[PDB]
C-alpha cells in the first residue's frame, strides 16, 4: 500500500512524506522514545502525551500522591534533541506504547483518552474522570490491563501545516557563559487576553512587610517560550505607597515554575496615572515542566507606616500572554492522557515509541545532508481522506488496547 | 455535491470544506435575524464581514442630517459561538436585506476587497466604484425586493480560528475577564510618528496640546500597541501627558489610553516613553477605523514668555490579533439604502455555516469527525469559481435574481 | 405515487393510512382549522402549535403585552370536536399556514420546532426562539407576515398506539354540571417533586397566616392530570395549623387551576403529621396550557400575634401524572410561530388541515364502516428513505409559504 | 456490512440507529463503564447487571459475607450521568467484560441471563445460578476469572418507545435539598397486594405497643415508585391507636427506605377506620435496588395496663406502581455474574460500552443536531434472521471472553 498510509497507521515502520501541498525540500527521520518510569507509593499516575508535537517533546510523567495532588516526575523526549541538528520540522506520524515490564521483589489498569484541547483545559484529570473528556468512542479506552498495555497513535489535526522552527540555537557570543540564544517556534501564536482589573478598589490597614494579594489566577498552556505584555494603571489618594508586583507561572502539579518581578518598590504618586508595564519574555530552557496557570501577586506597602494606617489604590489594566507557536496544531492541543492505577509500588511502567518527521537541517548538517521534495504519490492524499472519513467504520483509534492494535496491524498487512 | 450546495445556497445547511485541513470537527448553522429602524434621513449603511470566522456578522449605521454616520448596533449570530466553541472555520454564509414595513427606497451594495477604513468613499453612490468587478456590485435595487449577500471564498486551507472563548480564571475583581483570542495571522501596522520632530511653543497655564498623528487602521477584536517615543529637550521643568484614542467609523471615541502621565523631561538625556497597551475585545463597542496620539506639554512653575520645546523620534506597532486571517477584517460587503421612509423596518435574515471544535464542557457530549470524503468536490468548486463571470455568481444580488439562480441550480 | 407520502408532505390533499404495523380497523378523516386572530397593541404575539397532537387541540394564541408579559387569547382547535364523535385516534399528517390577511408590509415572523414541551423552552422571545433547536430545517427567520409561514408536521415515531380522545361516557348525576370522560392515558408522563427534605421553616406571624411558596416547578399539561403524594410535617410548637393550595399556572403567568390540599390542618407535636395529595384535574377545567405548578403553604398559630415565631420541618415528594402526556405528539414537540411589528388591529389568519385514523364512538359506529386500510408494500420504506434524506431534500417543519408552495410543485412533477 | 448488526454484536465499535419503525429525530452516543471492584474476605461476590437498562444504570456489586448474606458495595453506572444532558433515551447495544486484573490464578465465574427481575430469582448462589434459565446460550460456567467473561446485551423487543431519563426539570424552592425530575414512566409495572381479608388480630397489651409484620412481598424497583391503596380496620375495643410503617428492603436485606403510613391513628369502635397509602418514593432516595416491601403495624392502648386485651380486624389492598417498570430492559432481564475463590483484596475489573439513541435536553438541544438516521433497507430482516438462528450461530448473552474474541474475528471476516 501507499507508504504514507503505512507510516500514518504504523509509525514504527518508518517515515514517509506527507502527501499535501507543502512542497519543501526536506529529509525524513525517525526518532525513538524509550523510558522506564517508576511507580510511586499510591500505585497511580498520569502520563501526558502531546501526540502532535512538532519536535522532541513527547510528554510528561506525573505520579499521584497520597494527598491527592500530582507531582511532576520528568519530561519524555525523543532519543536525540532535534533542535541541535535541525532548524525546521513537521510531524509525519507517531505512536507510543505504555505497559508495565516489572514486579518489585516477590496488578494494575490503564484508562486513556485523547482530548481536543490543551492540558489546562481538561475539567477532570482523575483516573475515572478522563473517560468523559471526549464523546468520541474511538478516542478513549478503559481498564486495559497494565501488563498488556495501551498504544497511543497520533491522528492528524490538519494537513498542509507549515514547517515549524525548532528552537534551534543561533550563533551568538556573550560575557555570560550561561547565555542562551535560539530561533523559536513562532508561526501561529496563541494569545490570551486578561483584564486583571477594571477600576478595582483595593484597601487595607498597613502592616510591616506589606499587604499581599493575588489579583487573579488563570489557566493557560505553555511548553515552550512565551511573552507577557501589557500594563496596569494605578490611582491613589494616599501618599507614600509603593508597589511590588510578581507574576507566577504554575505547573500542572501546582508548583511554581517561573517567577518574574514586574514592579519593585514602584512608588505611587497621587492624582496621577501610575503606569506598571509588563515586558516579560520567558525562554524555553526556563520552563522545567508544562505551565498550566498564571497568577499576579501585588504587595502594597507604606515606608513610614503605622498600625492602623490606610493603604488604598484603584487599578485598571490588561495583559496579553503570547505563547509562541502555541496555536500551531499539535503544539499544545490535542493531548492524550494515559492514567494508571493499582500498579504495585516500585514497578516499572515502560514507554516505547517512534516519531517520524520531515526536517530541514541546520547549516552545519546541511553540508552533508541532501534534501528533496519527496515521492510523488498521486492518490495518497485521497486515500488518507477516505480512511479518516471512514474512521468509525474502520475502528481507527487514537488509543488502543495494545493487543487490538497488533491485530489491527495484521489485518492491514 | 453537498459543499457546492452549501457554498451557493447557505440556507440549506453546512457541509465540510473539501480542502486539506483535516481536523475532527462538527458542523453548525447559526441564523441572524434583525429588524433595524430607519432614521430621519431615510439613509443608512450596513457593513457586513462576509468571511468573519465567528459570530460577528456586521454593523448598522444610520446617516444623519449633518452627513455623518452614527453607530446603531452590531449584527451577530443567534447565539454567541465563543461560549460553546473554542475553534472555528467559516464554511458558507448568506444574508438578505429588505424592507418589511411602511409607517419606497433603493439599495446599492458592493463587496470591497479591503477592510472598512480602507474604503475611499462610503456614500450611497460612491460605493459603486469600490470594486471594478461587475459581479461584486449591484445598484438601485428596490428595498422592498431586497438584496442578497453571498459569501464567496477568500482562500481555502485556512486554519481553524480561536474564538475568543473565555478561559478558567478567578480574580478579586468581579469585572475581571479572561479569554483566548483569535491570534494566528496577525495584522501589523507600523507608524513612525516622529523623526526628529521639533515642537516649540510659548508657555501657557494648563499646557499645550497637539495631535501628533492620526492614522486609519482596522479592528473588531483585541489588539495591542507597543513601541516608544524618545524626547530631547534643553528647557528645564517640562512634563508630558500622552494619550492614545481609537476612533469608530462614526467618528466617536471608542477607546482612550494614557501612555504618559506627568512624565517629566530631563535635559540632555534620552527621555523614553514606552507603549504597553492591550485592548481586549469586550472594550471595543463598534468597529475601530482610526488611531490618534495626543501629547500635552506643560511647565509647572512657568511664566508667559517661557519657551516650551522638545524634539522627538519614535515608532509604534499596532498588532491586530488574527487581523490578517482572511475574512477577519477583509473583505467587506456594504449594503447602503436611501429614500426609505423614516421609521420603516429594514429586515436582515441570514445563515452562517461553520466547522467547529467544542469547548471542554460541550466536548463531553459532542462527537467530532473528519468529515465526508468527496473526491471531486474541490475541483468542481475551483471550476465553478473560475467560471464565475460566465456563470454570473455574485457576492451581492437583487434577491429576485438570486432566487431564480437557486432554481436554475436545483434543476441543472 | 404512495398516498401516504402525499398525505404526509401535503396534508391539505387529504388523509391516508399510516403504513406501519398498527393494524386496526379504522376510518380516515380530515378536520380543518380556521382562525382570524387579532393583533394586540404591541404588534407582537405568539402562536404555540402542538404539531403532533392526536386530537382536536391544534394550538394556542398569546399576545405580547406592553409590560413584556404574554397574555392568553384563545385555543386553536379543529372545526369539530373529535371526542364528541370518536373514541380513538392517531394523527396521520398536518399542516397550517399563518399569514396576515388584512389592513386596518406590516411585519415579520420567526418560527421554530422545539423538541420539548412548552414549559421546557428556555427563551420565548421573538429572537430567542431562533436557537431553541440546532436543526437548520426546524427554524425559519424574519419571513414577511404577508407572505406567511407554513407549519408541517413531521413524525415523532410511527407504530404509535391509538389514543383515547377524552370522549364522554354514559353517566347520570344529581349535578347538572357533572362530566364523565374516558381519557387519553396510555404512556403517562410523570413528574416527581421532592418539595422538601427536612426543610426548616421558621417565620414571624402575620395576620391571616404567613404564606410561602414551598416550591415552584415547570411542568406541562393540556389535558387531565392527577397529583398524588404526601408531605410530612414535624413541629415542637403547639397550636399551629396549615393551609396548603396547589396552583397550576398558565404560560401567561395566570392561575388556571387552584386546588386546596389542606385546610386548617392542625399540627400535633412530636408526631408525623401527614398531608396527602389526592388531586384529579379534569380536562374541562384546564382553560389554557399549564406550564408550572406551585405549592403555597400558609402557616398559622392559633393566637394571632403579629410577629409570633412559627416553625415546622417538612419532608415529602409528590407525583404529578399527566395522563397520556408522554405519548409522542401529546406534549412534545412544539412549533412556535412568533410575529412582531404587525400593525395593531390587523388580522393574523390561520388555516390548516389535520388528518386522522379514527375509531367511531358507539352511536356513530352504527353507520360508519371501518377497515384495515390499503396495503402498500413500499410506502414505509419510501417514508424512511425520504426522512433520512431530510436535509438533502430540504423537508422542513417550518417554511416560508412561498417555498413550501414551490416544494409542492417540485413534488407533483416528479410524481 | 449492516452497521446495526455490527453495533449489536460488537458494541465496543460504536452506536448505530435501531432499524425499526420508531422514527424520531435523535443523536447517537456511546458511554463507557469502568470499575475496579475489590474482593471481600470470602473471595466471593455477585455483580447484578441490567443489560437492557435504557439509561445510565448498568448494575450493582455485592460481596458475599462469611455469614452467607450479601452486602451491597456500589452501583455501576456509565461515565457520565445521561439525565444531566438528555431527556429521552433508547438502548441500542451494550457489552461489558468482567475479569480479575490484580494479585496481592485464583477463581472462577458463573454467569447467567435470567428473564425476570432481580427479586424473582429463586436461587442466587454461585452454583444455583446455572439453573436460572434453560437456554444453553444464556449461561456459562466456571470460567477462569483471569480470562474473564463478556456480557452481551440481546434485544427484549424492538419498536420500543423512547424513555424519559429522569432528567431534572426547572424548579425553585425554599429547600436547597429540593429535587424535581420527569421520570421514566411509560409502561408502568403494578403490584397489587391484598394484605388482609378480615384478618383477625388479637394480643395482650404491652407498654410500647405490640408489633407485627402484616406481610412481606418481593417486588423490584431501581427508580421512582408510588404506593397507593388503603387498609380498613374494625374493632370493638376502646382506646386503640395504630402506627404503620412501610419498609422497602434491599437485595442485601438492609432497609433502603422507610415511610410512616399511620402515626397514632386512633381506632373508633363500630366504624370503618380508614388507613390510606399515599407514598411517592423518588429515585434519589433509592440507594440500592429494592427487592421487597413489608408493612409493620404497631397496636397500642393509650390508657392501657398489664393484662389488657387488644384486637381489631382488617381488610385491604395496596397498589405499588414502579414507574416505567414494565419497559423491557428497565427491570428485566438481569444478567448475574458470580465469582468465587478469588483472592481477598484482588481487583475484579469491569469495562464496557453502552450505545444509545438520545434526545438532548433544552440547553444541549441548542448545539446538538438531531436526525432520523440512516435508511438501511435490509438491516431489520438481517437482525431477525440472525436472532432466529441464534442457537445455530451460538450468539450468547454471556461468554467466556476468549470465545467472544474469537467470535468477533470470525465475524469481521
Ligand atoms: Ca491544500
Ligand atoms: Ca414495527
Amino acid at each position: 500500500i501507499v507508504p504514507f498510509i503505512r507510516s500514518l497507521l504504523m509509525p514504527t515502520t518508518g517515515p514517509a512524506s506527507i502527501p499535501d501541498d507543502t512542497l519543501e525540500k526536506h529529509t525524513l527521520r525517525s526518532e525513538t522514545s524509550t523510558y522506564n518510569l517508576t511507580v510511586g507509593d499510591t500505585g497511580s499516575g498520569l502520563i501526558v502525551f502531546f501526540p502532535g508535537f512538532p519536535g522532541s517533546i513527547v510528554g510528561a510523567h506525573y505520579t499521584l500522591q497520597s494527598n491527592g495532588n500530582y507531582k511532576f516526575d520528568q519530561m519524555l523526549l525523543t532519543a536525540q534533541n532535534l533542535p541541535a541538528s535541525y532548524n525546521y520540522c513537521r510531524l509525519v506520524s507517531r505512536s507510543l506504547t505504555v505497559r508495565s515490564s516489572t514486579l518489585p521483589g516477590g496488578n494494575g489498569t490503564i484508562n486513556a483518552v485523547t482530548f481536543q484541547g490543551s492540558l489546562s483545559e481538561l475539567t477532570d484529570v482523575s483516573y475515572n474522570g478522563l473517560m468523559s473528556a471526549t464523546a468520541n468512542i474511538n478516542d478513549k479506552i478503559g481498564n486495559v490491563l497494565v501488563g498488556e498495555g495501551v498504544t497511543v497513535l497520533s491522528l492528524p489535526t490538519s494537513y498542509d501545516l507549515g514547517y515549524v522552527r525548532l528552537g534551534d540555537p543561533i550563533p551568538a557570543i556573550g560575557l555570560d557563559p550561561k547565555m542562551v540564544a535560539t530561533c523559536d517556534s513562532s508561526d501561529r501564536p496563541r494569545v490570551y487576553t486578561i483584564t486583571a482589573a477594571d477600576d478595582y478598589q483595593f484597601s487595607s490597614q498597613y502592616q510591616s512587610g506589606g499587604v499581599t494579594i493575588t489579583l487573579f489566577s488563570a489557566n493557560i498552556d505553555a511548553i515552550t517560550s512565551l511573552s507577557i505584555g501589557g500594563e496596569l494603571v494605578f490611582h491613589t489618594s494616599v501618599h507614600g505607597l509603593a508597589l511590588d508586583a510578581t507574576i507566577y507561572l504554575i505547573g500542572f502539579d501546582g508548583t511554581t515554575v517561573i517567577t518574574r518581578a514586574v514592579a519593585s518598590d514602584n512608588g505611587l504618586t497621587t492624582g496621577i496615572d501610575n503606569l506598571m508595564p509588563f515586558n516579560l519574555v520567558i525562554p524555553t530552557n526556563e520552563i522545567t515542566q508544562p505551565i498550566t496557570s498564571i497568577k499576579l501577586e501585588i504587595v502594597t506597602s507604606k515606608s513610614g507606616g503605622q498600625a492602623g494606617d490606610q493603604m488604598s489604590w484603584s487599578a485598571s489594566g490588561s495583559l496579553a500572554v503570547t505563547i509562541h507557536g502555541g496555536n500551531y496544531p499539535g503544539a499544545l492541543r490535542p493531548v492524550t492522557l494515559v492514567a494508571y492505577e493499582r500498579v504495585a509500588t516500585g514497578s516499572v511502567v515502560t514507554v516505547a515509541g517512534v516519531s517520524n518527521f520531515e526536517l530541514i537541517p541546520n547549516p552545519e548538517l546541511a553540508k552533508n545532508l541532501v534534501t528533496e521534495y519527496g515521492r510523488f504519490d498521486p492518490g495518497a492524499m485521497n486515500y488518507t481522506k477516505l480512511i479518516l472519513s471512514e474512521r468509525e467504520r474502520l475502528g481507527i483509534k487514537t488509543v488502543w488496547p495494545t493487543r487490538e492494535y497488533t491485530d489491527f496491524r495484521e489485518y492491514f498487512m
